[PDB]
């Protein structure tokens, strides 16, 4: 009746979510937030944007959406802005990144010894380097860019109800946003082919982005790639380490890797929950929910729901997977804009791990392994051990 268990103890959280799907699939917590646990009900909510709005500022007095952020806005404005941003951040822009992601990955892994932190070595520097280059930032600016991004990632280790959270976020986000806004002005003066240049030049149905909107979107790209590569890649290695036969399977046929990625997403989604606000009195699975309250859709619970997935707690890459049905990227019109980049970056990273090492295991003699306590499902670091590498003279 009391409290939502924390992210850190994954077993207890998963156990609790099980009991809820079973006994209270639509639950109202002590703060008046409504949780939704079943795959079918989560889908219902995510599809009905008219009832379940993505704007959480509407019920907070003088707060308004962040300009250039598509995840806080509803149709029809949502469609119009995602059109503008996509015309810049295009499918071909992402896919063209493969050789460089591979190059950076291969270089970063070649200097890692045999015992190292997978996050410090790879999962943290790779996405920052890639986004920075995508954005067109001078190499000399990259370190500070990653410093700002890292500081924001570190904050997510902290309690979200800590009343200083908002202020701490502001002290890093402000200079980061200032920086990007100044780069947008620069590309406006002299546009090239980098993403910031495409952002300031983009226009769809007469809608163009100002430097504020362009910089905010660029900020979301940085933080999205950084946090998610850190979390998903760690989850990939942790999960494979629990089912180590797949390492050999993927070594013999690297074409098996995209399915592994999808199954790790299902099994250990970087974001276990998403939020909506009701716009009117409504119902989920016969349970009445009043107007103007927050609803939490538990992607984690839905992904483990036996009505949606056979033997839902079995790690099994052989499942049908892929595409728009990957609930870990959400569902419907807000389906992750970065899904192609996520899928690409983590596939290349896993290809390269296997290429050099054959496998990694989570280091047992090291608990630098601190789980994110809220928002994210995974760890800030992942101490690993390579049993084999090209460095062995045997
Ligand atoms: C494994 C990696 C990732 C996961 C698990 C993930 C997850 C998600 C989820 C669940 C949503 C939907 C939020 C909602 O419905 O309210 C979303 C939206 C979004 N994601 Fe990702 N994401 C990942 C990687 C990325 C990357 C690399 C980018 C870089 C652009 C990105 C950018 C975005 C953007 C801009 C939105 C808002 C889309 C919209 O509102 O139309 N994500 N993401
Ligand atoms: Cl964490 C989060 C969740 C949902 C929306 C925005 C953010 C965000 C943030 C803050 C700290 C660490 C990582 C991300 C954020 C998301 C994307 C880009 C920048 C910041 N944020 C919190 C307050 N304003 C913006
Ligand atoms: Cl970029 C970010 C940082 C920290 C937490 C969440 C996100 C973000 C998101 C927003 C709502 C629900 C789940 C995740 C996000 C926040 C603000 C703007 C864009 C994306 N995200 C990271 C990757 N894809 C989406």
């Amino acid at each position: 009746i009391d409290e939502v268990p924390g992210m850190a103890d994954e077993t207890a959280l998963l156990d609790w979510l099980g009991t809820m799907r079973e006994k209270q699939p639509v639950w109202q917590d002590r703060y008046g937030v409504w949780h939704v646990f079943r795959h079918a009900d989560v889908q219902t909510v995510l599809r009905d944007t008219a009832t379940f709005s993505s704007d959480p500022t509407r019920v907070i007095e003088g707060a308004s959406p962040t300009p250039g952020m598509i995840h806080e806005i509803d149709p029809p404005e949502h469609r119009a802005l995602r059109k503008v941003v996509s015309s810049a951040f295009t499918p071909r822009t992402i896919s063209d990144l493969e050789p460089r992601i591979r190059d950076v990955t291969r270089s970063l892994l070649a200097d890692a010894g045999e015992s190292f932190d997978l996050v410090d070595v790879l999962a943290f520097p790779l996405p920052v380097t890639i986004v920075a280059e995508l954005l067109g930032l001078p190499p000399m600016d990259h370190e500070q860019f990653g410093d700002w991004s890292g500081a924001l990632v570190d904050i997510q280790m902290d309690d979200p109800t800590d009343p200083a959270l908002a202020e701490r976020i502001a002290d890093v986000l402000n200079p980061l946003t200032a920086y990007l806004k100044a780069r947008c002005a620069e590309r406006r003066a002299d546009p090239g082919d980098d993403l910031i240049s495409r952002l300031v030049l983009a226009e769809v149905d007469g809608r163009a982005l100002d430097d504020e909107e362009a910089a905010n979107f660029s900020t979301a790209l940085l933080l999205a790639g950084h946090i998610t590569t850190t979390v998903l890649l760690g989850n990939i290695v942790r999960t494979l380490d629990e089912h180590p036969a797949h390492w050999d399977a993927a070594a013999e046929d690297p074409g098996r890797i995209p399915a592994i990625v999808e199954e790790v997403l299902r099994y250990r989604p970087p974001f276990p929950q998403m939020q909506r606000t009701t716009t009117k009195a409504t119902e989920v699975a016969g349970v009445p929910i009043p107007a103007d309250v927050m609803v939490n859709t538990w992607v984690l619970s839905a992904n483990r729901d036996s009505d949606a997935h056979d033997d839902p707690d079995r790690f099994d890459p052989s499942r049908k997977s892929g595409g728009a049905a990957q609930l870990s990227f959400g569902h419907g019109v807000h389906f992750c804009l970065g899904a192609p980049l996520a899928r690409l970056e983590n596939r290349v990273a896993l290809e390269e791990i296997i290429a050099r090492f054959g496998r990694l295991t989570v280091d047992r003699d090291d608990e630098r392994l601190r789980h994110f306590e809220q928002i994210v499902l995974g760890t800030r670091h992942l101490p690993v051990l390579a049993g084999s590498s090209p460095r062995q003279s045997a």
